[PDB]
C-alpha cells in the first residue's frame, strides 16, 4: 500500500497558487512514471514557500492530479488544504472532553504511524497494569467502548498519542487546554503527570462513574449562550443544571434522562438545536457528583504531580492550574467546566493557533467564535470515519497553509525529482 505525502505548492497571490497547481499538473502528465513521493520533498525543502499555499496529501499519481486540478479550478477537495499564510502567535492544544470519540479510531493509525503506534504500546503498559485489559482488542469493540471505565481511558490513550504525534512533526504547545476529562491529558501533556499517574487517575475516577454514577443521567449540548439556557432553565432548578460553557453558542447541560427529555422539550418548541453527548450515560458536573466525593479522595489519595512545564489553563478556574491534587480531581468531575473562559485567557495572551487534540473536532467551532475577530489557526486532528495518517497529515497542512511551523518533510519521503 502507497503511504500518503504532502505535496506542497505555493504563490504570492491566489492566482500565482493556481497557476502552479496547473503547471505542477501538467509536469506529472509529461512525465507518466513519476509518483508524489518522488516530489514531495523538494517542493518542500527548495521551494519558497509564499503568501497563498495549498497542500494535497496524496499517496499516488491520480490522487495527487485530482487535488491539483482542483486546486487549480478553484475548487475544494477532500484532501486538500488551500489558505493565506497570514498567522503568527502562540500555541494552544486543546483536549475535549466525552464525546468526540467514535469506534474503531486509533487502529488504522496504529498501523500507519510509528510515532502514535509506540505512544499507543507505552499507554496499553501502564492500563494493562491498572484495568486489566488490552488496548488494542479494545478499540474496535464497540461494546466494551460503551462503557465509562473503558471508554474513558481508551480516549486518554488517543488524545495523548495523538499530541505525541503532533509533536513529531514539530506541533509542540506553547500552552493547553483540557475540557472536563481532557483536563487529565493536558496535565500530562504539559509535564505536570507521569503516564502512569494520569492514567491512574482517568482509570480510578471512570471506573467509579461506572459503578454510581452510569445510567442515572445524561448531558445535553444546546446551541445556544450560557444567559439564554439559564433562562430556559426556569423550573429545572436542581434537575438540570449547566455543565459546561464552551462558547457563545455552545452550553452543555446535565441531570437525570427523565428531565433533560423534558427540557428537550423546552428547546424543541423554540426551534432550537440541541444533541446528546454520545456515550455519556451519567449527570456529570452536577450534584449527582457530590456522593461520589469521599470515594474519590480515597481512591485517589496523594497525587504525585509536578509544575507544568507549559501553562496548563484549568477549565475548572478558567485560569492557570494550582495544585493538582486529588481535590482538583474532583473538582474537574463536579464542578462547571469553564471552557469559554480558559480560551479567552489564552487569546488575551496571544495564543493565536488552536490545535483540538481529538477524534473528531468538536470544540473548534467554539474556538473560532471566541477567537474572532484575531487572525487565527484552528484545527482539529482526525475525524469520524477518517482514522488514517492521510487524516493526521491533511490536519497538520491545515496548519502550514496558514504559516505556522509544522515539519511536513518529516512525512514527504526521500525524493530528489525536481520541477
Amino acid at each position: 500500500v502507497p503511504v500518503p505525502v504532502p505535496v506542497a505548492v505555493s504563490g504570492a497571490t491566489t492566482a500565482g497558487l493556481r497557476a502552479q497547481a496547473a503547471r505542477l499538473a501538467g509536469h506529472l502528465r509529461e512525465r507518466p512514471a513519476l509518483g508524489p513521493e518522488a516530489v514531495a520533498r523538494p517542493l518542500l525543502l527548495s521551494r519558497a514557500q509564499r503568501e497563498r499555499r495549498a497542500v494535497v496529501v496524496a499517496a499516488d499519481r491520480d490522487s495527487l492530479l485530482t487535488g491539483l486540478d482542483a486546486l487549480a479550478g478553484g475548487e475544494a477537495g477532500p484532501r486538500l488544504a488551500s489558505g493565506a499564510a497570514d498567522v503568527t502567535g502562540r500555541v494552544v492544544l486543546v483536549f475535549p472532553g466525552q464525546g468526540a470519540h467514535w469506534t474503531g479510531v486509533a487502529e488504522r493509525l496504529w498501523r500507519e504511524a510509528p510515532v502514535f503506534a509506540d505512544s499507543m504500546a507505552r499507554c496499553a503498559d501502564v492500563l494493562r497494569d491498572l484495568a486489566g485489559w488490552e488496548l488494542r482488542e479494545v478499540l474496535v469493540d464497540p461494546v466494551a467502548l460503551e462503557r465509562v471505565d473503558v471508554l474513558q481511558p481508551v480516549s486518554f490513550a488517543v488524545v495523548v498519542s495523538l499530541a505525541a504525534l503532533w509533536a513529531s512533526v514539530g506541533v509542540r504547545p506553547d500552552a493547553v487546554v483540557g475540557h472536563s476529562q481532557g483536563e487529565v491529558a493536558a496535565a500530562h501533556v504539559a509535564g505536570a503527570l507521569t503516564l502512569a499517574e494520569a492514567a491512574r487517575i482517568v482509570v480510578l475516577r471512570s471506573a467509579l462513574i461506572a459503578r454510581e454514577l452510569s445510567g442515572r443521567g445524561a448531558m445535553l449540548t444546546v446551541v445556544a449562550d450560557v444567559e439564554r439556557v439559564t433562562a430556559l432553565l426556569a423550573g429545572f432548578e436542581g434537575r438540570v443544571c449547566v455543565a459546561a460553557v464552551n462558547g457563545p453558542a455552545s452550553v452543555t447541560v446535565s441531570g437525570e434522562d427523565g428531565a433533560v427529555r423534558e427540557f428537550e422539550r423546552v428547546l424543541s418548541a423554540r426551534r432550537m438545536l440541541r444533541w446528546r453527548l454520545p456515550g455519556v450515560d451519567f449527570a456529570g458536573h452536577s450534584p449527582q457528583v457530590d456522593a461520589l466525593r469521599a470515594e474519590l479522595l480515597a481512591a485517589l489519595g496523594d497525587i504525585a504531580s509536578r509544575e507544568p512545564e507549559i501553562p496548563l489553563l484549568s477549565t475548572v478556574t478558567g485560569e492557570p492550574a494550582t495544585r493538582l491534587d486529588a481535590e482538583h480531581w474532583y473538582r474537574n468531575l463536579r464542578e462547571p467546566v469553564r471552557f469559554a473562559d480558559a480560551v479567552t485567557a489564552l487569546l488575551d495572551r496571544g495564543h493565536r493557533v488552536f490545535v483540538e487534540v481529538s477524534p473528531h473536532p468538536v470544540l473548534t467551532t467554539s474556538v473560532v467564535d471566541l477567537a474572532a475577530p484575531h487572525r487565527t489557526a484552528v484545527v482539529g486532528t482526525l475525524r469520524r470515519d477518517e482514522g488514517g495518517l492521510d487524516r493526521f497529515l491533511l490536519s497538520a497542512a491545515e496548519l502550514h497553509v496558514r504559516g505556522v511551523p509544522v515539519d511536513l518533510a518529516r512525512h514527504a519521503g526521500a525524493g530528489t525529482a525536481e520541477v
